[PDB]
């Protein structure tokens, strides 16, 4: 967690699958004995059949919620004007061209990057369904126009292989969207893309300004969400080395636009975390240096302009407080309220074998008050109406005993609950 941050959600993500896998098998050991124990024709009920179904219908959940579990993961969603460079940042993130990022190129729809085990990429398009591959970024890009259907409300997924990205195999998603000018009806996308977003990045054009059609976006974003994790990219950061005469300046002026937009406007931050948040950079230039290091060459052959490291440290500063963001932050979202409600479930299976416990208890205490009472009734058969009423009693102290131990063993899944809530589920 110290290594890669994301590391911190893939741990969690396993944690919290085994726990709600041995809650199953207790769920599943409890039916079983309620199951077995309501089929006693030798005793008065001890316990009742909406226990029964209510510990079946249990299970059931359970293994639905496993389902959801498996498939949790992290989202980071990327808006801005055109050509301000979102998909230069999402393939620089990747050290890979995985989405068209190219001049005279403009990307018309969602494409959403997501890892894949598998050993080459491919294309599902949502709501057509429909399987395509992309082994090259102009396979995909002859994809995305021959594809007439695709508008500023579809998404693309594009699945790329594993191997290649730690942020992919690290259960993290990327999506990519339209400019952000291309409509008005953005309530649309934040329904559609946006709800489940862990981190949300506004990629600049830091030779302008920030746009208004970006800032509207994001206070729309601040409406939906409770404290979302919001970051700004000041791209194309390398401009400012052909204006040396204004480029500090400048700097400083878009630096308390951008806190001044994230503190007291959205009110997300607070003012000493901004510079946690806000990035001059060069996107292209990480995209081409990451490119020529991957295949083996110096990272310098990315530069565009004077200054190359100074904006490279400041990408891979951006980067790492995203990674330390977004992991703990997507833990705590997508994993609370299934914590919870495993916590209500063993409980209520709790409850259940307590029920029995004290049911079958007090069945027993009737029963040793029986056996004492013969002595007043019978002489000449006491021994065995006493032997009888002995085995009557054992098999309630065995379900009395039994039940006792399943429900110490919800206990056990309670304890581990709030061990998984004490690591990974504490506000920040
Ligand atoms: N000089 C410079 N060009 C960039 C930078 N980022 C992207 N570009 C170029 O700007 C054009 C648009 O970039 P793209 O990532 O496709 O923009 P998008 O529409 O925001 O996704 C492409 O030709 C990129 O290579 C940058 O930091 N500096």
């Amino acid at each position: 967690v110290n290594a890669s941050p994301l590391k911190h959600f893939v741990t969690a993500k396993k944690k919290i699958n085994g726990i709600f896998e041995q809650l199953g098998a207790y769920i599943q050991e409890s039916a079983t004995f309620l199951e077995d124990t309501y089929r006693n024709a030798e005793l008065d009920p001890v316990t009742t059949e909406e226990q029964v179904l209510d510990v079946k219908g249990y299970l059931s959940k359970v293994r639905g919620i496993s389902e959801v579990l498996a498939r949790r993961h992290m989202k980071v969603a990327f808006f801005g004007r055109t050509s301000n460079g979102k998909s230069t940042v999402i393939n620089a993130m990747l050290w890979d061209k995985v989405l068209p990022s190219g001049i005279g190129h403009t990307t018309n729809c969602f494409l959403r990057v997501e890892g894949t085990d598998g050993h080459e990429a491919f294309l599902l398009t949502e709501g057509s369904e429909e399987k395509r591959s992309a082994k090259t970024v102009n396979q995909l890009a002859h994809a995305l126009h021959q594809d007439k259907q695709l508008h500023a409300g579809s998404l693309v997924s594009v699945m790329w292989p594993n191997s290649k990205c730690p942020l992919l195999k690290d259960d993290l998603v990327l999506m990519d969207s339209p400019g952000i000018d291309v409509t008005t009806e953005l309530d649309s996308w934040i329904d559609k893309f946006c709800l489940d977003a862990d981190v949300f990045v506004l990629v600049a054009n830091s030779e302008s300004t920030l746009m208004q059609t970006e800032k509207h976006f994001f206070h729309k974003v601040s409406e939906r969400l409770s404290r979302p994790n919001i970051f700004i990219l000041n791209n194309r950061w390398d401009a400012s080395a052909s204006e040396p005469e204004y480029m500090e300046e400048v700097r400083r002026q878009h630096m308390e636009r951008c806190t001044s937009f994230l503190v007291d406007e959205l009110g997300v931050v607070d003012r000493s975390q901004a510079g946690d948040r806000i990035f001059f950079v060069s996107a292209k230039e990480v995209l081409n240096a990451r490119i020529q290091k991957a295949q083996g060459m110096p990272e310098g052959g990315g530069a565009l302009a004077e200054g190359f490291q100074v904006r490279m440290f400041e990408f891979q500063n951006f980067e790492r407080r995203f990674e330390e963001c977004i992991s703990q932050s997507a833990v705590k979202t997508k994993f609370e309220q299934h914590t919870v409600r495993a916590k209500q479930i063993a409980e209520a299976v709790r409850l259940i074998m307590d029920s029995l416990h004290m049911a079958a208890r007090e069945q027993q205490v009737y029963c040793e008050e029986m056996r004492e009472e013969r002595q007043d009734r019978t002489r000449e058969n006491l021994e065995q109406e006493i032997a009888a009423m002995n085995k009557k009693i054992e098999v309630l102290d065995s379900l009395q005993s039994k039940a006792k131990l399943l429900r110490n063993k919800a206990g056990w899944l309670d304890s581990e609950l709030n061990m998984f809530t004490h690591q990974y589920l504490q506000p920040s």
